This record gives C-alpha cells, sequence and structure tokens, in this order.
C-alpha cells in the first residue's frame, strides 16, 4: 500500500531508509522530526529483549524522563479552543490501592446537565511508563472534553518508572476498576454511555479491560472501544514473519530493541507471553466473541501496524462490529501528540473519537 | 504479497483482509468472485464504450437501488428540489437535503456539495443509494446539496470532459452566493470515485477561475484520479494487487474513453487530477483522503494524498480496510459500523471548516 512494484515499502525495500527519507512520511511531520533530531533512525537501545529484568527496569525508569519531555514539548504549548474543567478524584482499586483519576469535562457540566458521552482514557507508554499527569495526555483528555465528553484519565500503576513497579496485572486491574467506577457513577458524572480509548500501551489496555469485562461478567458497561496504534503482540524481539511492519518501520522513532527490553518489566517471569489479558494479540476467537463495536486506528509509518491489523482482522472473524483505519504519513501515535505539526491529522482523530462515543450514546 | 500480487487467483471472496460480513454480502450478491471481463476496453471505438457504459449504468443503478433503498436515517430530513443555470445555460437539477425544520431561520448549517460515483460517465445524483448518502449525511445536522451533472454517456449523455466538471464548479458556485437563502455556514466538497475526482477538480477549476475562497474544505473518497488503467504503471500496485475486485481494469480503460475520447486531456490535471503539479494545488483548502483497502484505485489516492502535502495543503490519508472500492458509501445494511464511521468522519470534518 503506497508502495512501487519496484520497490517494497521503507526499510523491506532501503535497509537505510528512516522517517526522514521514507516518501510516505507527511513532510511537516518529517520537517519536525528532523528538527529534533527524531527523523533519522532511532539509536541503538542500550538493553534488548537479551537483558536482565532488572536492567530492563532501570533503563526504563530513565527512558520516562526522556519521553516525558517530548510529551510536554509536543503537548503544553496551547489548550483547546472550548473550555474545560479539570478535577481529580481518588477511588479504590480492588486490592486496596488508591487510583486517581483526572476528569475532564465542558466548562459548565454537571450532574444537572445533559449526559455526555464518556470516554475512559489509558495512556501510552507500553504498560512500563509515562503517567496520565504528562502534559501530551492531559491535552488530549481536555481536546476530547471540549468536543462534548467527559474523559476519565486513567493514573494506573506502571510496571515500571515513576509509578512502578507493578508487572502485569496490576495496571489492567486499574483500568477496570476505573471504569467499573465511571459505570457506576453515570449520574453524579453526567455521562450517557462509556468507551475505552487510548494509544499503543493504552490500547493495549483499553482492549485487555474490555476482555476481561468479559470475563467478569460486567461487559454491558462498555459500549465501545477505539485503540489506537496498539501495543498488542509482545513479540518485538523475534519480528515474526506474519508482522511485516516491525521491520519495514524498525527505528521509526522506536526501534525493535527498545521494546522487547520493555516487555520484560510488564512480564518478569515471562509467564504471560500468550495471555491475552497482557498481549491481546494472542486471543483467540471465543476471547473477542461478544465484545462491543471496536475501532481499531493503526499508523502508516509504525512498526506495530500490522499487530494493530491483524488484530483488527481476528475482531471481524470473532463476530465484533469493527472499523479498521490507517491514518497516513504518521510515524507511531504522531496523531496521538503533534498538534503544532499536524494538527488537521490530529484533530481529524480527535473528532473521529468523540463521533464514535456519541455514535454509542 | 497481498492479494492478487501474492495469488493471482486471489479475489474478494477469497482474500484474507475483506471484511467478512462484506464478503458475504458480496458472495450473495454474486460479485466476491473476480469481474468478468469486459467485451470492450482501452482499445474499443469510442462508440462502442459509450453504448457499453450506458449499457452498464442500469445495472449499477439497480444494485445501488438495493443497498441503499431498504432504510431512511434516524432523524428526519426533508429533500426539495432546485434548478440552476450552469455557465453555457443548461440547466442543473439540484438535490437539496436538510434536517426537518431547517430554514434560512436557523441557526446556519455547514454544506456539503456532494458529487457522486460512477467514472463520470454514469449514474445520477437521484440513484437510490447516493439519496440515501445526501440524507443520511443531512441527519447528522447538515445541508447537502447533491449535483445532478452531465455525464460522458449513459441517462444523462452524452457529454466529455468538461461538462460535468463545469456543472458541479457551477453548482457550486451558486451554493456558495446563495449561503442565507440555504441557512449554511461553510461549504466542502465530497464525493467518492468519480465524484471525487469530480470534487478534486472542482476545487482545482475554482482556483483557475479566482473563487477559490468560497470552498472551505474537500473529503474526496477512494478517488478515480489517474486515468491509467489500460497501462497499470508501475507506482501503481494497487492497480494489480486488487484487479477485478469490483472493477476490472479492462473496464475502467474502456470507461475513461466517453470522458476524454481524444486522449487530449490524459495529462490533464482537471480531468484527471492524478496528474496534477504542484503549481496546481497550491493554496488549496484542507484535504481529507479517504481510500479502501482492496481498491484497485487505492494507491493513485494516496499518491495524491502525498503530492497534496508536497504542495503545502493539509491533508488528512485514510485507509478505510477490510473494504472493496466504495463499500463504506453503500453496503449500509452489511456494514454499518464502516458506513456511519465515514458519514460522522465527513460530517464533523464540514463542522471543522465552519
Amino acid at each position: 500500500s503506497n508502495a512501487t512494484l519496484n520497490q517494497l515499502p521503507g526499510r523491506l525495500g532501503d535497509p537505510s531508509m528512516s522517517l526522514g527519507t521514507d516518501p510516505r512520511t507527511d513532510p511537516r511531520l518529517a520537517a519536525a522530526l528532523t528538527q529534533l533530531g527524531l527523523a533519522d533512525q532511532a539509536a541503538e537501545p542500550p538493553v534488548n529483549a537479551n537483558s536482565e529484568v532488572a536492567d530492563c527496569i532501570a533503563y526504563s525508569t530513565a527512558a520516562e524522563q526522556a519521553w516525558q519531555t517530548l510529551g510536554a514539548m509536543l503537548g503544553s504549548q496551547g489548550e483547546p479552543s472550548n473550555p474545560v474543567d479539570v478535577r481529580e478524584e481518588t477511588i479504590k482499586g480492588r486490592g486496596g490501592n488508591e487510583i486517581k483519576l483526572y476528569i475532564h469535562s465542558p466548562t459548565g457540566h454537571t450532574s444537572d446537565s445533559d449526559p455526555l458521552p464518556c470516554v475512559v482514557h489509558t495512556h501510552g507508554g507500553g504498560m512500563v511508563i509515562l503517567t496520565a499527569a504528562d502534559a501530551n495526555y492531559s491535552r488530549w483528555r481536555s481536546e476530547l472534553a471540549a468536543t462534548g465528553l467527559v474523559v476519565v484519565g486513567v493514573e494506573f500503576r506502571n510496571a515500571a518508572g515513576a509509578l512502578g513497579n507493578h508487572p502485569f496485572p496490576a495496571g489492567l486491574h486499574d483500568c477496570a476498576d476505573a471504569a467499573k467506577w465511571v459505570a457506576s457513577n453515570r449520574e453524579a458524572l453526567g455521562i450517557s454511555t462509556l468507551i475505552m480509548s487510548g494509544e499503543s500501551g493504552g490500547g493495549n489496555l483499553s482492549l485487555a479491560t474490555t476482555m476481561l469485562a468479559k470475563k467478569e461478567g460486567w461487559l454491558e458497561e462498555i459500549a465501545g472501544v477505539y485503540a489506537q496504534c496498539p501495543y498488542i503482540s509482545g513479540l518485538y524481539a523475534s519480528k515474526p514473519e506474519e508482522l511485516p511492519s516491525l521491520l519495514e518501520n524498525d527505528a521509526y522513532f522506536w526501534d525493535m530493541k527498545t521494546m522487547g527490553a520493555m516487555v520484560k518489566p510488564y512480564d518478569p517471569t515471562g509467564e504471560n507471553a500468550s495471555n491475552p489479558l497482557a498481549w491481546p494479540y494472542h486471543a483467540s476467537l471465543e476471547d473477542l466473541a461478544g465484545l462491543p463495536p471496536h475501532v481499531i486506528s493503526v499508523n502508516e509509518l509504525d512498526p506495530l501496524r500490522d499487530e494493530g491489523l491483524a488484530h483488527y482482522r481476528k475482531l471481524l472473524k470473532a463476530g465484533v462490529s469493527t472499523v479498521g483505519r490507517t491514518v497516513h504519513g504518521t510515524c507511531h501515535a504522531a496523531d496521538c501528540s503533534f498538534v503544532d505539526v499536524i494538527p488537521d491529522v490530529y484533530f481529524a482523530t480527535v473528532r473521529d473519537i468523540s463521533a464514535f462515543a456519541y455514535s454509542r450514546a
């Protein structure tokens, strides 16, 4: 797709290709990445899938700061065109830990207004790093709220970094418990329906939260899922031939050695490598049967693209109503962050999520 | 490699990428297997290509009626007809769809000027699938103007390029001069396949004619814009990969000829937008290009998306997965989530330009 009969795309056709030289990159994004030094192939990481778990945790904790600074650079330079209120709520997880929730809503929305659709947002970071308080995620939740939504940002436990060190299934349980709390407080929040949404590791968590809701018998509370560039195979070390994008777009923003290392803090024993609740790509059809409508939205120049598209096809095979989209010209999660560079793409996704949430009400 | 690049016998019915709901519907309709070789091709006489197109029109209209007439929007819509005069004096009928109770005294709504598909050669705005599409868009809170433009063949033929283009431009100009009367706040062009061509070309023509400021954006679906179906250039792999998925490229090679019988406009961007230079595109308003994954036209749409970006146009590019050519414009009873995802995307884009 978007290729030539004379050359396979990306690194499949030219191993030296990068986001800065790929003819598919949106030139505005290529220029911004070039300015930030992130258009060339990503640097070799100091850890990989052969590294010790403790070393993967330590590296992730150090890498968190760099990624948070990039997110702040990208997300803190503006605010939504419509005014938004943000308040904090703390709830109790199933095991007794406190879960902070950042609740964004249009200013002047109350339990007495007409109810708005709700997005329970699960942020990215491979389930290992980054926080809901990061500027890019706060900006995203506020831009969603400004379209007429109540957006609940879950501050779930991470496998490493500032909110670590809590392997699977800690973060999943926090996301599920947050969704259950929202579902029990529809009148107080002033909401009409609930969808799960998030990107990359947060796309994993939104998908897995919904599968867990099915397993626990409260699936009726979740009206839909909008999963962006989902990080769901866990296969970044082995590069299986069913997932060519892992080679085609390797070191476009992310080198797959980094992701192979980041798998380990989430599942230190490796016992959950094929557990669909940890890595939804490994779901069977019975795991997916009966799920509510899904949208899977992948990025064209993302090494994760093909596992997202494979999961889209599997959802359909299981009978789930599923819409599949590629956002062209973008590296991994770029439409979630580069609001100042590709605002039309960023807001096309914001509007798509909002319209989907309204369509479930 | 995917589709017929890896397996020349593959079809929509056997391609693992097809949405299984759509594959089942196509199978039931006899459209899942590879499309048949047509009795005409790009080497046929113009008169034979016209006759063939005219014969195919009624069959395609019947399919459109089957797919589009089995329901109605969840919100009530009014449809009225208006007739305007084109630049050459011909009458252009307009189907104007709006939410019931919308007037020039209501708060203004965004407007979509819709240019229907059919390769610029066949089909009509009155076809049930196009009427359904315009009403479903209107039901989201839009005024939707369906242009009944002249065709190169069929019931509304036989008028080669640029007749239909001029009708679309003149309708858009009329809408732009009647914003208060229609109760509208902004105007975007939108359509699929041959109608994606016409929406793109109308906007390029507005630049050439000095009224570009009237158009706030373009939402072009699965655009039919290269004209290269006979030669199958190496830059467009989908032409081989998805050949005879719904459309065989010999058929489209024949249907090119009524639009431009001499071939003298084969590189004219107003006839075939894929051939635009960067200067043809400079300054254009924001675009969305939305292609179908299993469509032989996919790659010319994506190439044009990239060219728009290279020219500095704000452009969003989307693939709708699991779909053959234009399936999200028609298969409302089979893949409603996909169909309405596209309806909502277009509506939200129109609102974003107001």
